[PDB]
């Protein structure tokens, strides 16, 4: 079963990164299944919904009381060093959050880490339907 741990923000980077101070080290986390717009994206560059998808990550975290990582059940970090979670806000995730308002799509997922795969789905069809953002 997953389990959520304590985290201390440090810094909000982009719609899907975040940099938090885990278990006494400070290490840069990807949002777990989530795909969101950049503003530092390799080739793109800032894509449209970029700097609202990261401000709105950003506005979560920073006015959190407590902020807790969930890791999943697969590897905890990318090849890039990023731990690789689903990160709650006073209990409220992150990842889904962006997802209903549609300044996210559910990431392309195989691997191991998939348990709220379905969760995140149901949240991105609602924001379609709804037309928000992303999707008007």
């Amino acid at each position: 079963k997953l389990h959520k741990e304590p985290a201390t923000l440090i810094k909000a980077i982009d719609g899907d990164t975040v940099k938090l101070m885990y278990k006494g080290q400070p290490m840069t986390f990807r949002l777990l299944l989530v795909d969101t717009p950049e503003t530092k994206h390799p080739k793109k560059g800032v894509e449209k919904y970029g700097p609202e998808a990261s401000a709105f990550t950003k506005k979560m975290v920073e006015n959190a009381k407590k902020i807790e990582v969930e890791f999943d059940k697969g590897q905890r970090t990318d090849k890039y060093g990023r731990g690789l979670a689903y990160i709650y806000a006073d209990g409220k995730m992150v990842n889904e959050a962006l997802v209903r308002q549609g300044l996210a799509k559910v990431a392309y997922v195989y691997n191991p880490n998939n348990t709220h795969e379905q969760h995140l789905r149901k949240s991105e069809a609602q924001a379609k339907k709804e037309k928000l953002n992303i999707w008007s």
